[PDB]
């Protein structure tokens, strides 16, 4: 907080007296199904130190789930995006660096409460026949309650280097039918990973046996749509005025296979069997402050 | 959050010192109750890089909810909004590409709480005749809570590929006379598909044995007013400054049938038996900055 | 949110550099008891393609909660408002249009929490005599808890032609003396609908034996004033620069008896007996930017 | 509050009508990995007493979280950031001074909550024999409930001197596998620390059985990123206009051994096992507000 | 809320439409760690009474958390800061005066809830003899839960006479380990003052069985950073127009012992052992509208 | 709300385009405690009806909570404040009014919770030897839950007449070492009233056996600091142009006697035993805009 230290609130940032050239540009990629776009604006204050340039990869990658394969009702598989990727690298020997990048890894808090509780109880019984019995106890209770909040897919910031900056979303743990929560390596002797499973012992087609993309979690069927701020500074004196850049939209998807062994349907997950890349090359053109691929 | 990387607030964005030739639409499809608008705006922001167009498809979609058919008090059926759609698309040899749309999917997060407990217990017995005795006990505990919220309808975001853009709204699942939620899929083998059901076992007719329309969702009587965002950029310098769009705004039904067995009602649900589309095509004259049909 | 699309905030929006004409229009309407009021505002922004007019229809509607008719103490009745209804209407011939209405159905959802819990017990149990017991024991839980928000009055939005669009305000459900929420629909074998009873089993006379209008909801006596938004645009290119609105403010009634049978009193209703309309005919002259009548 | 004194808001700060000369210098330590960031801002406000200069660390700090020796299967180790650290050094024999820094030490607070509770009990036992048999009883129960929030990574500040400044973040606890929370001192004498442990008894290679960094917390695998700030002063008379700054951003691992005793895995903990210090010397120019290095 | 009596917010503040000429001082006390600052603005205007002057005593405390004497494995020390203390104060015979201060005792609420509950029960039992048995029973409780948070460190405000104003910061009360809130008059028959205590009959050496200072609180290590805002007002035809004011930062520490008896630590604590004052005086110059010294 | 009447929201306000002329008065009474302090406001909008005038009376008033009188260890005494109060009045003939005044009583909610549960139960029994017992049962419960947050001091106005108005500051009710809250009513036959009692059945001097005042709410020793505002209104063609007013600042203290009987401690309250009254009288000149003494 800027107002915290007693200067003026927003006094310290860049980019007042100015005149921002924004852009856009959009790309779509037919083989992979990612509608890749990427909103830069070149800032150049003259306060500043450095030109800067802010691109934000907005975009949207589908989410590729569907039954893959089939073989008859004994077998089927299943395709599903484990994870989501996006980074923007550099060449070696540019000169250009990385500045910052918004979306980053914040720490998580979690609840906790403990309980003490004392009894005491004392009772007086009678019959007809004139008996007469009491009872005395007492009894102690000690609680740990631990809660916190866990949502099913987790963004990340990979460490970024000078270079080049990525994120990643991955697949923390979905609830199915209401019941617990599963994730890719949970495992149950009888059932195995009943991650995206139907019916326990449903006698239906093994291929028509598997959980509806509307039940699931919406980014698994309908894809994941990125909102990634980084900014690039380039020295006003450099020799050269040019930059390339290199934009990447990779998925990661994983093999979901249920198997009917003698009466029950097993579940058996086999993480990162395939991969997607959709990586395109841009140019930057600092001194016409316009960027064109 | 543009502050969060020390550019001052609100300047990478466009639309600023320029004037935006707003407009309106608005067309009513009396075959399938579809009150369709669309409300844009030409912004042509000369620090930018191409010419925007922001379409917002307000409109409202009729529910559609009766009992459209009947045959003594033996059984009858009914008829419900399943789920409603809209999309935009262009067409293939076009030069105009989509860029953004705002309501898009969301990651869900779910409430976890662990907790264990340790007792002790212990009482002293007695009655006249002397008689004394003792009870020494413990006990342990562990226990599993998960908490989320679930809505009714969940709008979904379709693959969004570069030419065509589309929504989506499902049902997903609804609480009756205060028990438990129900669903499409939803079965029991007594009653079967309880979901819209008076009375397990009333003795009235069965057109009559339906749930008010009042006691539902509103979404399915009085239907869904949508609301939606997307911009269109073309090419400044591009030959042909005119472009056509096309509009669907599809609702899809499903038959919900109740059926006198025996002694009690049994229900029975059939999904996607109907879709209704009212699909317009405008006319996009850039130059002019008015778009007419 | 037009700032989720980089957007500067408030750059689509209409209204800007131009001056609105205002007016108010004030009627009361003995019979009936509805002060019906609307509130208009002429908007012809240059930059936009229609001519705009925006009519809030504030008013309000009295509540009429009284026992209207009285046989002895033997039974009486009473008369509630079941719920308020305003609606605007076009000819059929008029060439305006209806574009956009504020309060609109609106998705509802719920909360869920699944619960599970082991414990284990363990006991020695000793008396005088030396005689040693023991006692381990085991057992589980399963629990299902779903909440939600239930308002006694809800508001809906009937589908919107293009003619005309109107509202509906309905009895959700009450509460009486911190019991049980009871509906128009409630039944019980004994007492019967026990909506607006005051006493079970109470000696007085019937007339009396009625809820305070106090003790219920507010709506059911003093009346709702209702506050919604329709916004009508007009070409300007027609011929005809007049037009004619009517403006409903319907109120219905229902009939709730109650009745001594023996020991008990019992309660019966009887829905949609009653209904009030008061409809008032406005004229539209776009080219003075004035509504009269 | 400065409107609590009745000032009008914002008359204290300081930044009003004056030209700030903000800053970038971006480094990257290959060998460490810390891609260190400072962005700085030169304020020289007339109504001022000093001039000014704000440092803001942001950087990036890598998490370095892997296996680093393995001895088949029996035993294996792991190295884990116990604590992230970044400080700014002023040379002795400097002018300027340390003003302020935000993020500062804050209290925490508790809930607390009890409970006392009251009861009675009676019941009549009867059998076919006519026996009759009464119970009488009472008990009484005392509750203590207290509940507060504990983060995994709690960031302190080190008193701060005049001519240095520091900041810290260390490890808290975690929670693993749904499991009670751990620290570095937790210790179980059958098992061991069991921080960063993936099965009790599983079977599979020791460097094998150890938490998957994505279960685990962010900032150990992806690293943390700083956001601190500094405010530094400097007479306007002084003789040397010329002052020299050091930026450290040290990070400590640990060493988190597993060892298969018989039966079961057994994990120890070895805190403060190497430590990586990256520090790079700026030289800071008053008369012609730059900062360079 | 100067909205609540109709006047336009913000009318009735001071500092409009004037020039303050803010200021800064610093001095570290290498003596006691206290880096005191202060950060004063000279406000008059015109259409005020009298001249103002607001001092804001930012500075910063440190903890001096350490184990200062120890003997043998037998027992040893431990110092802990018990307060911190921060006061303003004017020479007797000065002019100027103490107006405000924002920092001020504010009124603390509390949570209650009381219960109340019915019961009753009844079974029916059989065995194979034909014998039958029964049981009625009913029960009522009745129950106080009172909740409410209480901070670790409280912050007072002390009885502000019209020449000196002072704060105060004390140890309200700690938990530790996750064990019951602790405080300084703490006592238990067995081990004494848990307060500051690692384990209750470890084997260590005395010295070493002390919390560690990442697990207390903050404060207690790292020291207290107070932000507190006083306002003195000036007659402005006062014959002299020089005042003196003296800051004072005192700091006050107790003495915790652990003590091995026979088999567990005994823990005591002697409340205000130590304590250390850091006292400056400065010179307000109102005629040039400057503070040195 | 004004914009909820569709008036412009601020337009209805005054003081608009004018010059306030503020001041500030401060006075402290050494015999009383009690640093008064006046903020005042002349306000005279051209557009309004009347000269305004704000007095806000800031201040501060002492908690003087200390034991006054002992007698050996058999008793002593202690005075609290129970109550502080400030009001505003003039004299009969003056022809100024009371306008406003903000903090105002409010009305106060509490939460209700009606619980309703049903039961079944049933096992079967069986030993070695072959007999087979049962048990079926069943249970209901009805609970009724209210909770509410009551302050420790309530803050009240008294009925304002047209020529004075005051507040008043009481004591609720406080928590004593985590009990059940207390007030000065309560009453225990065995120990009496609780409220300052440090322990039960102590050993020490009775002097000694009281709460130790930071234990306690802050009020009771550090005092209370008002902030309450009322407006002053006077005719613009008024003869007279002077007024006076006077501002007292009572403070009500009690007297809490704690006695040994035998063996524990009581504790006896005499509500009302002294009162501090510090009045001062200022003059206001409306002509000249300021008022003074
Ligand atoms: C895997 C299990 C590892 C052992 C965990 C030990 C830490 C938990 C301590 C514990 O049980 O809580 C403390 C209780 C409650 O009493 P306290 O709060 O200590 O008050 C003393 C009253 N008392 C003498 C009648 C017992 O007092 C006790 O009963 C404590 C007795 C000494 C420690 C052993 C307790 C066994 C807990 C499983
Ligand atoms: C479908 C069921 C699959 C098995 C699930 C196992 C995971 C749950 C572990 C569990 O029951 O919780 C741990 C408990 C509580 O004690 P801990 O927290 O382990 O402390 C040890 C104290 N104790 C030796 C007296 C037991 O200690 C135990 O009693 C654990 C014993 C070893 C695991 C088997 C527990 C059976 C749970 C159904
Ligand atoms: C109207 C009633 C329709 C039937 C509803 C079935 C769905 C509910 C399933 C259920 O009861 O929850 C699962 C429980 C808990 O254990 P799980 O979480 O399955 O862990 C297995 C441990 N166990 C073998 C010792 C039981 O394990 C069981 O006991 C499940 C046994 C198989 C299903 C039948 C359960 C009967 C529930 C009324
Ligand atoms: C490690 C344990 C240290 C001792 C802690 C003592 C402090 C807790 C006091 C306590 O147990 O709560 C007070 C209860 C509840 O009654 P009160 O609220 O005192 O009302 C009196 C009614 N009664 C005479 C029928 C009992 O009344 C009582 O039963 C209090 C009796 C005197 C104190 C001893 C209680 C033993 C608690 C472990
Ligand atoms: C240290 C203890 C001091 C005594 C505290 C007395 C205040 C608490 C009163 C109390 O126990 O709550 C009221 C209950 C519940 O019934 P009520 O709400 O009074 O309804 C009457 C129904 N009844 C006749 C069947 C009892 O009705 C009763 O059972 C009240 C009977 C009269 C007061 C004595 C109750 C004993 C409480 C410890
Ligand atoms: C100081 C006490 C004054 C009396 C308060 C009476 C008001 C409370 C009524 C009450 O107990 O709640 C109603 C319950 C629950 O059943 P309901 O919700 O009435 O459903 C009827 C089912 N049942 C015939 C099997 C009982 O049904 C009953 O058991 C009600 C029976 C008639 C009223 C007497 C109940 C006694 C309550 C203390």
């Amino acid at each position: 907080a800027d107002s915290d230290i007693n200067i003026k609130t927003g006094t310290t940032d860049i980019g007042s007296n100015t005149t921002v050239k924004t852009g856009d540009l959009v790309t779509y990629d037919k083989e992979n199904g990612m509608h890749k776009k990427v909103f830069y604006s070149f800032i150049d204050d003259k306060n500043h130190n450095k030109k800067l340039l802010v691109i934000r990869t907005k975009g949207t990658i589908a989410g590729q789930y569907r039954v893959y394969s089939e073989e008859g009702a004994n077998k089927s598989g299943l395709a599903w995006p484990s994870a989501f990727k996006v980074q923007l690298q550099l060449p070696d020997n540019e000169v250009a660096q990385i500045s910052d990048y918004y979306p980053r890894n914040s720490i998580d808090t979690k609840e906790y409460m403990s309980t003490l509780t004392y009894g005491f109880n004392g009772n007086v019984t009678g019959d007809d026949t004139g008996k007469i019995g009491g009872l005395i106890g007492a009894n102690v209770s000690i609680g740990h309650t631990l809660k916190y909040v866990q949502p099913d897919f987790k963004t990340i910031l990979e460490s970024p280097t000078d270079k080049k900056v990525g994120w990643k979303v991955i697949f923390n743990n979905m609830v199915n039918q209401n019941w617990g929560p599963y994730d890719r390596d949970s495992w149950n002797p009888v059932y195995g990973n009943q991650l995206f499973m139907k019916t326990r012992n449903g006698s239906m087609k093994a291929a028509d046996n598997f959980l509806d993309p509307n039940k699931a979690s919406s980014l698994l069927s309908s894809g994941f749509s990125p909102d990634f701020a980084t900014v690039i500074t380039m020295d006003r004196k450099a020799s050269k005025q040019q930059t390339n850049i290199d934009v990447i939209y990779e998925r990661v998807r994983d093999d979901y296979q249920l198997h009917w062994t003698s009466t029950n349907w097993k579940g058996t997950n086999t993480k990162d069997k395939w991969t997607d890349r959709s990586s395109e090359r841009y140019k930057i053109d600092w001194e016409k402050e316009e960027m064109t691929n």
